[PDB]
C-alpha cells in the first residue's frame, strides 16, 4: 500500500543516488507520508533496500524455479538469462545491494543463501548431464559450479554498472554462456 | 626506513582488523614513531593501504612479466598460479585493498589499470594461441579474456576469505585452470 510506494519511491531514487545520499524523509516524502509514519512501515532505510533486494533475489529464483518444472547450449542460456534479465531490469537495486554486502549482515546472508541455492542447483544438473552421459567426469560438479556461478555474479554486475573492465551488456550472455557449455562438456 | 616498518605494522594489523579498527596511533606505535612523524610519511592510514596494494599488485605484475619473459594446461596454470600465490600470500591486504575499492577511488584506479593490463595480455596470449591453430576462433579474445579475469579475481578472492560459497583455497587452482582451459581451447 504505503508500503509499496516507500519501495518503488526508493527503487526510482537509486537511479540517481547512493543509499547514503538518500534520507528516510526522502522516500517518506515520495511515498506521501510523514518520516514517523515512515518507522512504522521500515526500522530504517537499510531495511528498505533489503527489502527491494529479496524482492529481486526471489523473482530470479522463482524464474529458474519455473525453468527447472517445465539442445543443451540452450537450456544453459535460458538458466543464466533468468539472472541476466532479472538483475538486469533492477541495476539500481542490483549495484546497492552489492554495496550493502559489506556493511549489512542480513544483506551478507540473504545474498549467501541464495547463492549457495542457485550452485547446488546448478551442480545437481551438471550431475543429471554427467549420469546421462552427456557431460564428462571431470572436475567435482560442486566446486566447477561455485566458481561458474562467481563468475556470473561478478562479470554480470560488472557489465551492468558500466565498469572498466568489464564485458559489454550487449556481448555479457553470449560471453558467459560460451564458459559455461565449454566447461561444463569438456575435457 | 619507518616507512617499511609503518607498511609491516599495518600488513600485521590488518591479519587481526579492519582498517576502520586501525588508528594512525596504532601504525605508529608499531613503527617505533610519533604520531605527527607518521604524517610525514604518509598523509593517511588510507595511503598505507594504498601502498601496500600497490606492492601486491606489482609483485604480481612483475612475475607474470617474468613467466612472458622466459604443455598448454600448465602454461595457463603457471599464469595463473601468479595470482593465487601473491595474493594468497597477502590475504590480509587483498581483503582490506577489494573492500577499499568502494570507498577509495585511487584504490579502485589502482584495481582496474592492472586488471585492464592482464586482460589485454590474457587476450595477447589467447589470440597467439589461435594464430599458431593450437585454440579455435569462437568468442572475442578479449571478451573471453575478461570474464576469466573476472572469475579468478571473485572466485581467489572468496576461497582466501572463507567466504560461503567459495571453492576450498585447496581445490580453486585446479578449478580456475580447468575453466580456463575448456573456454580458451573449446569448441
Ligand atoms: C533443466 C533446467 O536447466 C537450466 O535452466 C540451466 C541452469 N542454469 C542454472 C544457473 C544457475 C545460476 C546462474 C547464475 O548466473 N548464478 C549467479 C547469479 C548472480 F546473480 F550472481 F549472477 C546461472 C545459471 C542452473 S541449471
Ligand atoms: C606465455 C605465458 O603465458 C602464461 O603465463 C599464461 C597466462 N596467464 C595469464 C593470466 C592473467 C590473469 C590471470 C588472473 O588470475 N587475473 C585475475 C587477477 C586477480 F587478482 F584478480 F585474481 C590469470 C592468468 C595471462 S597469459
Amino acid at each position: 500500500d504505503r508500503e509499496l510506494a516507500i519501495l518503488a519511491t526508493a527503487e526510482n531514487l537509486l537511479e540517481d543516488r547512493p543509499l547514503a545520499d538518500i534520507s528516510v524523509d526522502d522516500l517518506a516524502k515520495g511515498a506521501g507520508i510523514s518520516r514517523p509514519t515512515f518507522y512504522f512501515y521500515f526500522p530504517s532505510k537499510e531495511a528498505v533496500l533489503l527489502t527491494l533486494l529479496d524482492r529481486v533475489v526471489n523473482q530470479a529464483d522463482m524464474a529458474l524455479q519455473t525453468l527447472a518444472e517445465n539442445d543443451r547450449e540452450n537450456m544453459w542460456r535460458t538458466g543464466i538469462n533468468v539472472f541476466f534479465e532479472t538483475f538486469g531490469s533492477h541495476k539500481a537495486v542490483t549495484r546497492a545491494g552489492q554495496a550493502a554486502r559489506a556493511t549489512s549482515v542480513e544483506v551478507a546472508e540473504l545474498w549467501s543463501t541464495f547463492m549457495q541455492k542457485w550452485i547446488a542447483y546448478t551442480a545437481a544438473v551438471i550431475d543429471a548431464e554427467r549420469d546421462r552421459g552427456a557431460a564428462p567426469r571431470t572436475l567435482p560438479a560442486h566446486e566447477l559450479a561455485t566458481a561458474l556461478n562467481l563468475m556470473n555474479e561478478r562479470t554480470l554486475f560488472a557489465s551492468f554498472a558500466g565498469e572498466q573492465p568489464s564485458v559489454p551488456e550487449a556481448r555479457v550472455l553470449d560471453t558467459l554462456v560460451h564458459i559455461w557449455v565449454t566447461s561444463i562438456y569438456g575435457e
